[PDB]
C-alpha cells in the first residue's frame, strides 16, 4: 500500500487484536516473531483477530486466499506468494481457532509479522 502503511496497519491489528484477547504481551511477541504456540487458546484468538481483521479470515472462519495474496504480494516473489497460498489452502484442521493459528504459523515461514518491521 506503502510498506510504511502496511507495517502500521499490522501494529494497530496487533494492538486491537491483544486487547480484544487479552493476550499476555509475552504471547503476542512470539506470534509476531513468527514463534506459534498453536495449541494456546490465547494465541488462536490472537491469530484468527489478526486474520479476521485483514480480511484473510471470514466471519465464518472461511479461508479467503485474496485476503493473504493482497498481503504477501508486497513482501515476497510472486511465485513465492503461490506456493504460500497453496499450503495454506490446503491445511488440514478441522477446528476453527486451531486453524486460524495454524495458518498464521503456514504464513510466518513465508515472512512473519516482526520482519515486516525491518521492512
Amino acid at each position: 500500500m506503502t510498506i510504511e502503511e502496511l507495517k502500521t496497519r499490522l501494529h494497530t491489528e496487533q494492538s486491537v487484536c491483544k486487547t480484544e484477547t487479552g493476550i499476555d504481551q509475552q504471547k503476542a511477541n512470539d506470534v509476531i516473531e513468527g514463534n506459534i504456540d498453536v495449541e494456546d487458546k490465547k494465541v488462536q484468538l490472537y491469530c484468527e483477530c489478526i486474520l479476521k481483521n485483514f480480511n484473510i479470515l471470514d466471519k465464518n472462519n472461511v479461508f479467503k486466499p485474496q485476503g493473504i495474496k493482497a498481503v504477501m504480494e508486497l513482501l515476497i516473489d510472486e511465485n513465492s506468494v503461490k506456493q504460500l497460498v497453496s499450503d495454506c489452502s490446503t491445511i488440514s484442521e478441522e477446528n476453527p481457532h486451531l486453524k486460524a493459528s495454524k495458518l498464521v504459523q503456514c504464513v510466518s515461514k513465508y515472512k512473519t509479522m516482526k520482519s515486516v518491521d525491518f521492512l
